[PDB]
């Protein structure tokens, strides 16, 4: 009662619902991607609140402390585990939905811009087109995540070989903490602009904005997309490109993704099919890439092309809040340093791919700039030594019907355990996975070693840096979700 009174004293009302609003239930699922979360089932929001600006995100926030009401912060929904707008056993928590806060304010000469944490990937990218076509960020391949989460877990795409990950490549940050204090770099200090780039979203403060350096890019790019079966020898050329492809020139990545026994090898690069056909012909000439296969197009038009397979519909594709796609998802991610032996490569084509309830693998070579970082320069720990990500991807589209892709997402994890990254088990925090181990609440505050357990997965050795953090800034572990950092306090 008294939270949400000290919300409406210094709230517009048209900004905040409760369960029984009328608009409740849309403003809920305006960006709830999974439709294993969207159900009645679920644990729902006491209220929401849709600040449009920074004065309500931190009278929010206020009212939180001062009424010990916990918050969610949401920005694109996008969540694997849909952490911003549900929680896993029944609790009392508020959404702050960061939707309506969308601005991209691009300064195209001084190759920055500020980009507020609601605003959507697509609208990201088409704002630095509108400024210029030789501009580039390196951020995510679908368009609608938001920017305030997939920063603060890293964010990487297609352009990760050439300039790493989003969150190192972020210059400043308009945050709120948990006190309600307005921060930048500048008052925030070396660990907290450490932690927030890069250690996850929740944890560390909601930041409202993000301040990005542009990076260049050639006014052509070159996309291929070559598919090889196991007939036509995909086996023998998945087992080349582990090796060479992390070993390729920063301007060119091929990532893979199998859904059956046959390989599609799709390439981003930054130049022409004139260079590209040579490039091909002396790395990898296994592939057997033609200039057949290039399609040159602009930065901008490489979003919908390597996302959708779509040319002709830039807006559509990079300016899309309908919220259409919602299956019913489950994800996991491993990393990898030692090649596969060919007998792996062969069981995951020809056997894990055909079973009932199998997913979709992505695999996404590093080495290059995104290996030249230091394991503890970011939070982000998947560095030198990374040969690729595995992403495993399952997608359905009925109710009642998850028992089979569950089952085939924890049989493949075990199938992999002995050939990934082990001591600890790497994996991508932005490719939330709940079954690595959730956190344990004692006094209300989330504990150290539980948080441990699946912290070194996503963080490795930069886990008690990202802990001692969270405990400066946040010690009573207000802004907290199943597997948010846990402050570790003197
Ligand atoms: C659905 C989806 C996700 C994808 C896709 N492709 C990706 C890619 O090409 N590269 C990637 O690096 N990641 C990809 N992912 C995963 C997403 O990056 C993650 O799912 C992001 O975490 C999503 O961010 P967002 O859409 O903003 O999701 P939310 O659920 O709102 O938040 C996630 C997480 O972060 C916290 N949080 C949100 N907003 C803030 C702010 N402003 N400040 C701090 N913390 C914030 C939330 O509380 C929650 O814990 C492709 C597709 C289709
Ligand atoms: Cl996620
Ligand atoms: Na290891
Ligand atoms: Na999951």
């Amino acid at each position: 009662e008294d939270f949400l009174g000290c919300l409406v004293k210094e709230i517009p009302p048209r900004l905040l619902y409760a369960k029984s609003s009328p608009a409740y239930p849309s403003v809920l699922g305006q960006t709830i991607r999974n439709s294993r979360w969207s159900s009645p089932d679920n644990v729902k929001p006491l209220y929401i609140i849709t600040p449009t600006q920074v004065s309500h995100i931190q009278s929010a926030v206020v009212c939180g402390r001062r009424h010990t009401v916990r918050i969610r912060v949401r920005s694109g929904g996008h969540d694997y585990e849909g952490l911003s707008y549900r929680s896993l056993q029944p609790e009392t928590f508020a959404v702050v939905d960061l939707n309506k806060m969308r601005a991209v304010w691009v300064d195209g000469k001084a190759r920055t811009a500020w980009v507020d944490s609601g605003a959507q990937l697509g609208e990201l990218y088409y704002a630095i087109y509108k400024a210029s076509p030789t501009l580039a960020f390196p951020a995510g391949v679908c368009p609608t995540i938001g920017v305030g989460g997939n920063f603060a877990g890293g964010g990487f795409g297609m352009l990760l070989r050439k300039y790493g990950i989003a969150a190192e490549n972020v210059i400043d940050v308009k945050l709120v903490d948990a006190n309600g204090k307005l921060h930048d770099k500048k008052s925030m200090g070396d660990d907290h602009f450490w932690a927030v780039r890069g250690g996850g979203g929740e944890s560390f403060g909601i930041v409202v904005a993000w301040q990005v350096k542009l990076l260049p890019v050639p006014p052509t790019v070159t996309i291929f997309k070559i598919s090889k079966t196991v007939s036509e020898g995909a086996v023998d050329i998945i087992n080349k490109w582990q090796v060479v492809a992390p070993q390729l020139p920063a301007d060119l990545m091929i990532r893979i993704i199998a859904q059956g026994p046959k390989a599609t090898f799709e390439a981003m690069y930054l130049g022409t099919c004139k260079t590209l056909t040579p490039l091909m012909s002396s790395k990898f000439p296994e592939l057997g890439m033609n200039p057949s296969h290039c399609n040159e197009m602009s930065w901008i038009q490489s979003i919908p092309f390597v996302h959708l397979g779509h040319r002709d519909a830039l807006e559509d594709d990079l300016l899309n809040r309908q919220n259409s796609f919602k299956p019913f998802a489950e994800y996991k991610s491993d990393y990898v340093y030692q090649p596969f032996p060919k007998t792996v490569w062969e069981q995951i084509l020809n056997t894990w791919l055909v079973k009932p309830g199998a997913g979709i693998m992505i695999f996404d070579p590093y080495g290059a700039t995104i290996s030249a970082t230091p394991e503890s320069a970011t939070p982000f720990p998947h560095r030198k030594g990374v040969l690729f990500n595995i992403q495993y991807v399952n997608y359905w589209f009925a109710p009642g019907a998850a028992a089979a892709p569950l089952s085939w997402s924890k049989d493949i994890y075990n199938y992999m355990e002995p050939y990934v990254s082990k001591n600890p088990r790497q994996a991508y925090a932005n490719y939330r996975d709940i079954d690595l181990g959730r956190n344990e609440v004692v006094n209300d505050v989330s504990t150290y070693a539980s948080g441990k357990v699946w912290g070194q997965k996503y963080f490795k050795g930069n886990f008690e840096r990202l802990a001692i953090t969270k405990g400066k800034v946040d010690p009573t572990d207000y802004f907290r979700n199943e597997q948010s950092i846990p402050p570790l306090i003197k």
